[PDB]
């Protein structure tokens, strides 16, 4: 019960149940970067199609950061498993329960889900929350020149392609 | 006009309305981790297609912070609607227009997408400037063995299929 | 080789070139987000299919830090090159290989990868090792309502299918 001295600053995260049969969402190591969410159902997906999957647990991220949903790894490359609005943005005021919008992009095997599968994973960060300065042109906001100026979109080469 | 003593350290982003008829992004609650990004233009999406979508605004993300492009999670769900390349990285450099590549996930729906429609959000965060220090093993670095390992891509299980 | 006062704060991250026919992953620009990763190998994707394909670099993220794979915009829109479960979330325990899960989003086009190539890029970002407490009801918890409350997949609407 002790907190280390490195640990003074971490952040508690106020979690409900709402399916009180699974565990609560773990690291699977120390240090990993989330935790890990469960599906509370079952779920078969056929190539191509996406469902929106209950989580069993709501969250309240406090104010002034931001929860991620990130796919797994390993699902992803096995069995072409991803979540439509990676990375999902669990506001600070979600007082809802954690839901996880799957999608199959396999062309040819479905998925199945079962109640209790790990299914994605959950970050916390800190987010900037912005106040907006409109100006005429970042001239005008006295913005000094940049290095990438307006390049974007492949504009860095590395790839035949672009 | 007043910055709250709990708001002092909040970060100004400049923005340039490019699209000067589309309101300027805005967060739909207090809290929330983005502001929603609108369309510049119409645009329809038949299944599996994707577009590079303008959205009417520049911003200058501060040196030190990263802008991210993030999907909303209703069209996501109800529609399909994803971003190839999320979550979109807009450079601290940047002084282009934000684009989104919107991409239909549907099997067999289009996507049509209005100007003034909100198709994606906004976030900003800070971000680590690495400097790579190259060694011969994490040995070397001496660096302490770690429980994970080696272990990646679904190694802690939680799938039939991993 | 002088850190600038500015620089002081600025993390390093130990790196092995597990493929040293690589060069060290980069920024493109000053400020940057992301240090672009290599493909250590040549690879082609028909529309639809994912690889697993290896960056020839192992790092060690630090502890209080998560290192994360996103998409290039340029191949994303030019090519509909994706990444299965983006952002990949690297863990700062793990040693292994950086390895990326590419998906071809295109519907005809096959998409071929050179050694060499720069596919990805991997930036580095504070996270926090949250303490979960569970609670039976945020009441409970003190918790004061939210204007979100339980709003979320679209509840702030901006689409017609909203
Ligand atoms: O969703 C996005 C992502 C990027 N961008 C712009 C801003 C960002 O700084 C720039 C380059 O983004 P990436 O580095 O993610 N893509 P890529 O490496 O292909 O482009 P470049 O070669 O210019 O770095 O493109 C957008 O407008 N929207
Ligand atoms: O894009 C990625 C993502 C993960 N990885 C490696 C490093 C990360 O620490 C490890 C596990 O990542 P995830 O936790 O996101 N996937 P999963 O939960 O399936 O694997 P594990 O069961 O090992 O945690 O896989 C990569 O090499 N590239
Ligand atoms: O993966 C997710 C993403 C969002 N959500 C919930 C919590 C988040 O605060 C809420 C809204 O998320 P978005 O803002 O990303 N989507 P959208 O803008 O469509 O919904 P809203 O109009 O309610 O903001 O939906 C989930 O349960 N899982
Ligand atoms: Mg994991
Ligand atoms: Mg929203
Ligand atoms: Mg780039």
């Amino acid at each position: 019960g002790l907190v280390p001295r490195g640990s003074h600053m971490s952040t508690t995260l106020a979690i409900v149940r709402l399916d009180p049969g699974l565990p609560l969402p773990s690291r699977a190591h120390d240090g990993d970067a989330g935790v890990d969410l469960y599906s509370a159902e079952d779920v078969e997906l056929a190539p191509g199609r996406r469902a929106l999957v209950r989580t069993g647990v709501a969250v309240a991220v406090p104010f002034g950061m931001v929860g991620l949903v990130h796919p797994r790894s390993g699902l992803a490359t096995r069995v072409g498993l991803s979540i439509v609005n990676s990375p999902g943005t669990i506001d600070a005021g979600y007082r809802g329960e954690i839901k996880v919008a799957l999608i199959n992009l396999d062309p040819a095997a479905p998925i199945v889900v079962h109640r209790g599968d790990r299914i994605a994973q959950l970050l916390v960060q800190r987010v900037e929350l912005v106040e907006l300065v409109e100006v005429s042109s970042f001239d005008e906001a006295g913005l000094a020149s940049t290095s990438r100026g307006d390049g974007g979109w492949g504009s860095s080469g590395g790839h035949a392609s672009l």
